[PDB]
C-alpha cells in the first residue's frame, strides 16, 4: 500500500551500469583510467511524490529478487552490487507492513567486455568484398589498427569479417624503454608515457584510450552513457555477430618491441605475462595473444639493442610462460586461449630463434613474408616475393655467392618461400605456419631507366630516396602505399597503368610492380596474380593459411584472392 517507485532515468546514470570502470574523459595513466570489478556497483534512484513511502525495498530483474534496503522518505537511492553482464528487466517495489507495491519494468543495462550486453555489431563493407565458402580449418588472418579510425576512416564494422577467421588488433605497447617509439615522431611516444604514468615498467598497456573505448561510434548505437564505446566496443558487438571469429591483441609491433629486450630477466617476464593475464580478465572479447617481438637478436628498430645469445631462449621461455598462464585461464572460464606470433623470415632473424621448440607451445606462427626490400634504402626488390627474382645476382637466392664489390652473401635472399623453408627445416610444422600477404605497397623515387642494368626491368635499377606522396593516395609515410591507393592512382580499372605507371610482373618471383618511368618512382607490392600463387603454395606446403597486414588498405581485391588462392591451388 505505498506508492509504487518511479524510477529516476537521469539520476540514475540512464541505467547504465558496468563491471568495467573507464575513465571517458581525460587522458592518463592505464591504472587509473581502467578498473575491472567482478561485481558491476548498481545506483537507482527511485521518488514516490504522493501517497506514503513505506519502510523497504526490494529490487528484481526480469522477476528475480537482487537488492532490498530501507526507505526513509519520498527519494530514495538504491545502491548494491550485480555481478552478470547483460540487459535485463528492473521492477522496484516498496513495501511496509500491509503489503508491496511494484514499480513497471524498465530495462538497465549492465556492461561487460564479453559483450553480453550489446546486440550484434551492424555492417558496413565495401560490397567489393566477395563471398566465400572456404574451409573454416584454414586460417584467414588480418591485422587491423587501432589508429585507423583517424584520417584512414577505417572502423570495426568496414571488417569483411566473414571473410576472416583470425582479427588482429595492432597495437598493445608495453611500459618501459621505448625509444623506438620516440624516434616516429607524432604524439605516439607522449600518448605512451601518459598511458604508463602510475604502471609499472614491462606491463601492457592501452595505448590510445580515445580510439579503444572513449570514442562515440553513431553506426554502434553508441549514445552519452554507453559504459563502453570506442573501437572495443564494436569489437564486443562484432563477436555477437560472429562468436567463431578469433580477436586476438597483438603486443608489440615494429616500433613497439624496445621493452621485450628486457626479457632475458625472467622477473620482467613474470610481470609482462601477469599483465596479460589480467588484461584479457578486464577485456573478455579477446581470446588469446599475439606476441609480435621485431626481432630476437635485433635487427630491428632498435638499433642499440638484441642479444643473438639470448633473445632466443627468452622468447621460448615466454611462449611457455604465457601458455602456462593461458592454460590458467582456460581452466577458469572453459574457453579456449590461442597463443600466436608475428616473426622476421629473414634467415638472419629465424637463425636467433629455436622455433621449433617455441612452437610446441603455440597455436600459429604468422610468418612475415613481406618488407623484404623497401624506402629505407636505395636498393629496390621485391618486398614481398614468394621466390628470388630476376634481378638478383648468381649465388644471391641460395646465398652462395658474392655481391657487386666481391663481398660473398651472408645467407638466403630474403623471400618468403626461403624463410618458410628455413622454419621447416627447423622441424616447425607446415600446420603451424601462416603465410603473409601484404595489403600495401614499398616504393622509391628516381629508379629511372638510366639507372637500369636490364633495361625492361626497374628492379635492378637504383632509386633517390623513398616514395613520396599524398594521404589522398593512399600514402600516409614516405615509402609506403595502401594497395587501394595503388589500385585507384597507378594500377587503373583495367590493371595495366595509369598516371604515367606501368604495370611488370616477376614470374619467377611472382611479384608485381609498378613504374613510372619518369619520375622513377616503383612500388613493389601484392596484387591478384602474387596472392593467387602465395595461396597455391601454402595449399601445396599444407600451411595453416594465409594472413595479411593491414586490413585497411584493401579494397576488397586482396582479400577475395586470398580466399580465392586457397580454394583454387592445384
Ligand atoms: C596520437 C594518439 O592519439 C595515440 C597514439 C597512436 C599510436 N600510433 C599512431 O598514431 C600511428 C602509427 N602509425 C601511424 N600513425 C598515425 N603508429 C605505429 C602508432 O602506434
Ligand atoms: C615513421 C615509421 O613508422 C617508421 C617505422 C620504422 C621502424 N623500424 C622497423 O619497424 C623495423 C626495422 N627493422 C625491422 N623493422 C620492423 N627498423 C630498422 C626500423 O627502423
Ligand atoms: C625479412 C626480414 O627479415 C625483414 C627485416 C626488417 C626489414 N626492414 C628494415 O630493414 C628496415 C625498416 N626500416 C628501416 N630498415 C632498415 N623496416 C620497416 C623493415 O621492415
Amino acid at each position: 500500500a505505498p506508492t509504487a517507485p518511479s524510477i529516476d532515468m537521469y539520476g540514475s546514470n540512464n541505467l547504465q551500469f558496468s563491471k568495467i570502470e573507464l575513465a571517458m574523459e581525460t587522458t592518463s595513466g592505464y591504472n587509473d583510467m581502467v578498473k575491472y570489478h567482478e561485481l558491476a556497483k548498481i545506483k537507482v534512484k527511485f521518488n514516490q511524490w504522493s501517497g506514503t513511502s513505506g519502510d523497504t525495498y526490494n529490487v528484481y530483474f526480469d522477476g528475480v529478487k537482487v537488492a532490498t534496503g530501507a526507505i526513509t522518505g519520498s527519494q530514495t537511492t538504491a545502491s548494491f552490487e550485480y555481478g552478470q553482464g547483460g540487459l535485463y528487466q528492473m521492477e522496484i517495489e516498496a513495501c511496509d507492513a500491509t503489503g508491496c507495491s511494484k514499480s513497471a519494468p524498465v530495462e538497465i543495462t549492465i556492461a561487460d567486455t564479453d559483450g553480453s550486453h550489446l546486440k550484434p555489431l551492424t555492417m558496413n563493407v565495401d560490397p567489393n568484398n566477395k563471398s566465400y565458402n572456404t574451409d573454416p580449418s584454414i586460417v584467414m588472418g588480418t591485422y587491423f589498427v587501432e589508429w585507423g579510425i583517424y584520417g584512414r576512416d577505417y572502423t570495426v564494422d568496414n571488417m569483411p569479417v566473414d571473410n576472416l577467421t583470425h582479427i588482429l588488433y595492432g597495437f598493445i605497447p608495453i611500459c618501459g624503454p621505448n625509444e623506438s617509439v620516440k624516434s616516429v615522431g607524432g604524439n605516439s611516444f607522449n600518448a605512451l608515457q601518459t598511458a604508463c604514468r602510475g604502471v609499472n615498467d614491462y606491463e601492457v598497456v592501452i595505448h590510445d584510450p580515445w580510439a579503444a573505448y572513449q570514442k562515440s561510434f553513431p553506426q554502434a548505437g553508441h549514445e552519452y552513457s554507453t559504459p563502453i564505446k570506442g573501437n572495443y566496443a564494436m569489437l564486443m558487438a562484432l563477436k555477437q555477430r560472429n562468436p567463431d571469429l578469433k580477436i586476438i591483441p597483438s603486443i608489440g609491433g615494429g616500433t613497439l618491441s624496445d621493452p621485450f629486450y628486457d626479457f632475458v630477466d625472467k622477473k620482467n617476464r613474470d610481470t609482462f605475462v601477469a599483465s596479460v593475464k589480467k588484461f584479457l580478465k578486464t577485456w573478455k572479447f579477446y581470446d588469446g595473444v599475439d606476441i609480435d617481438w621485431e626481432f630476437p637478436g635485433g635487427g630491428g628498430a632498435a638499433a642499440d639493442k638484441g642479444d643473438p645469445v639470448n633473445d632466443g631462449p627468452a622468447y621460448i621461455a615466454l611462449m611457455r610462460e604465457l601458455r602456462v598462464m593461458l592454460d590458467e585461464l582456460e581452466a577458469e572460464t572453459g574457453r579456449t586461449y590461442e597463443l600466436t606470433s608475428a616473426i622476421g623470415v629473414g634467415y638472419d632473424k629465424i637463425e636467433d630463434v629455436d622455433y621449433a621448440d617455441a612452437v610446441q607451445y603455440m597455436d600459429y606462427i604468422f610468418a612475415m613474408t613481406y618488407d623484404f626490400y623497401g624506402g629505407w634504402n636505395n636498393v629496390p626488390g621485391h618486398q614481398t616475393a614468394l621466390y628470388c627474382g630476376s634481378f638478383m645476382r648468381p649465388g644471391q637466392c641460395d646465398g652462395g655467392g658474392v655481391d657487386e664489390n666481391g663481398e660473398p652473401y651472408k645467407g638466403p635472399a630474403y623471400t618468403a618461400d626461403n624463410g618458410i623453408q628455413l622454419l621447416l627445416a627447423q622441424g616447425v610444422p607446415a600446420n603451424k605456419l601462416v603465410l603473409g600477404t601484404a595489403m600495401y605497397g614499398r616504393g622509391w623515387e628516381g629508379v629511372t631507366p638510366d639507372t637500369l642494368t636490364d633495361p625492361n626491368d626497374p628492379m635492378t635499377g637504383t632509386a633517390t630516396g623513398k616514395l613520396k606522396g599524398s594521404t589522398a593516395q593512399g600514402v600516409w609515410e614516405d615509402g609506403v602505399i595502401d594497395y587501394k591507393g595503388i589500385k585507384s592512382f597507378m594500377l587503373g580499372a583495367n590493371n595495366t597503368g595509369i598516371n604515367g605507371f606501368e604495370y611488370g610482373y616477376d614470374a619467377q618471383a611472382e611479384a608485381p610492380w609498378v613504374w613510372n618511368r619518369s619520375t622513377g618512382e616503383l612500388i613493389t607490392f601484392d596484387d591478384h596474380r602474387s596472392v593467387l600463387a602465395k595461396g597455391n603454395y601454402a595449399k601445396s606446403l599444407g600451411l595453416a593459411g594465409l594472413f595479411s597486414w593491414e586490413i585497411d588498405a584493401d579494397n576488397g581485391d586482396i582479400l577475395n584472392a586470398m580466399h580465392e588462392g586457397m580454394a583454387g591451388g592445384v
